[PDB]
């Protein structure tokens, strides 16, 4: 599987940019490792 | 897939936590589904 954390800004190191997510109806970066 | 979310108030009913995370500067629950 895939942990991914939804995030504010960009995505950290060994992180995967998989898309977007959303967190209080805002777009978010869904990174992944 | 688990989608983690680094919330200022904490975790929604159908989350759990999963952790800690940073978020400006300061402690917060890792909430995942």
């Amino acid at each position: 599987d895939l942990v991914c954390y939804c995030r504010t800004r960009g995505c950290k190191r060994r992180e995967r940019m998989n898309g977007t997510c959303r967190k209080g109806h805002l777009m978010h970066t869904l990174c992944c490792r």
